[PDB]
């Protein structure tokens, strides 16, 4: 069932933090999440998500 699990994520090209966005995925160093804006998921290093509750 919903909600889906929610990160914030850093925007390597611009700086800024985004989300909160569902987590698709993470591990071995890396995080993919989908924003409902997006027309694909986002993958980033895992080291800049962070939960959200």
């Amino acid at each position: 069932a919903d909600p889906k699990p929610m990160v914030m994520w850093k925007d390597l090209l611009t700086g800024s933090w985004k989300g909160p966005d569902v987590l698709i995925t993470a591990g071995r160093g890396y995080a993919c999440v989908f924003p409902q804006d997006a027309e694909s998921p986002i993958w980033v290093p895992d080291r800049f998500i962070r939960p959200f509750t």
